[PDB]
């Protein structure tokens, strides 16, 4: 898809690129990792249309900046899956980024902010043991 790329672990590293992109790149089981390449409402129809994992990671390192309506978009995938126990992190967002979140009500909630990470290997870490 152009609007989003599925990540893998380069094996015994803390590099996360395209599964495409090498052979030996693999998902990490438990744990699925997209990266976002168009506004989020295009990532999100596509996870509408294809609809054993605990973790979802976000890689938003290409995102500059989120506008009201992405906000809300991110808001409805990161309540729907915490409904069924799954949490979504966010890696790689930028200080905009962040503040794009924030005047857009995405941190109401203050325990929101604990699903930032700067990189996609300390969300790797961050889901090892968390609450149930």
């Amino acid at each position: 898809s152009p609007s989003y790329t599925v990540l893998g672990q380069l094996p015994d590293t803390d590099v996360y690129i395209d599964i495409d992109a090498y052979e030996e790149v693999k998902e990490i089981p438990g744990i699925k990792i997209f990266q976002i390449n168009a506004p989020i409402y295009y990532a999100n129809s596509d996870l509408y249309s294809s609809a054993n994992i605990h973790t979802v990671i976000l890689d938003f390192t290409q995102v500059n900046f989120m506008d009201s309506v992405g906000v809300k978009t991110l808001a409805g995938i990161v309540k729907e899956y915490g409904d069924v126990g799954i949490y979504v992190y966010l890696a790689g967002c930028s200080a905009q980024v962040v503040n794009d979140l924030t005047s857009n009500r995405f941190f109401e909630n203050p325990a929101l902010k604990e699903l930032l990470f700067h990189s996609i290997h300390d969300a790797v870490l961050g889901s090892q043991v968390r609450e149930a």
